[PDB]
């Protein structure tokens, strides 16, 4: 199974759902992450240019894939092959964002 | 806000998340629907041919949009402009399905 994060569309994209795989991968339980922006997964060695590309894509509701250095709850660095896409209604309104970690 | 349902990919797509708009629209709380296939929203005058097109598209992990008759918890019918899409990882594995109601 691949990790999955779902966020609200607006106002800095707080997490509303993580799948079981997310907790296996990151060591974080759902209650520890709901209502937070996913940027808490980043750490000292995270590439700022990669973070900026995610920021611009999410702001514009553009799909993006990045290999980004993330950090488990226990602090272990892991490479996150991250893909983010908007969820739209048929009018084109953004309803949510979905992020997947590909192992 | 538009209604959104997220399901597992496999084994008859049990619901794993519904947004707040889902509960406003349908009258169901998350604890009433999590772990169930979304077909409980259908009822006696739901169009069988429409349900068959949804079944075939989801089985194939193909996006689909239909206008389908659904029923609130209290039994009141509502027209659901429903769009369902797979969520894939970068290997092409289906991680989840997402369903949206367009007002
Ligand atoms: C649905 C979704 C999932 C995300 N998943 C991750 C993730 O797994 N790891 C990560 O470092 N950032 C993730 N992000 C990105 C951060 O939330 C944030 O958008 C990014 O750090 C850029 O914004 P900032 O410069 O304001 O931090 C995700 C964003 C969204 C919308
Ligand atoms: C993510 C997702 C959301 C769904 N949302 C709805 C819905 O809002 N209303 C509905 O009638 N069916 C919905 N369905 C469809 C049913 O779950 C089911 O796939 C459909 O009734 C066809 O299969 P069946 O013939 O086995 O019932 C959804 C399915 C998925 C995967």
């Amino acid at each position: 199974a691949s990790g999955m994060i779902v966020t609200d569309a607006g106002a800095d994209q707080p997490i509303v759902f993580v799948n079981r795989a997310f907790s296996t991968i990151t060591g974080y339980a759902p209650n520890e992450v709901l209502g937070r922006n996913a940027r808490f997964l980043q750490g000292p060695q995270t590439d700022a240019a990669t973070v900026a590309r995610l920021r611009e894509a999410i702001a514009a509701a553009r799909p993006i894939q990045e290999r980004i250095l993330n950090y488990r709850k226990d602090g272990q660095p892991f490479w996150n092959q991250l893909s983010i896409s908007p969820v739209r209604d048929e009018t084109g309104n953004v309803v949510a964002f979905v992020g997947v970690k590909t192992d």
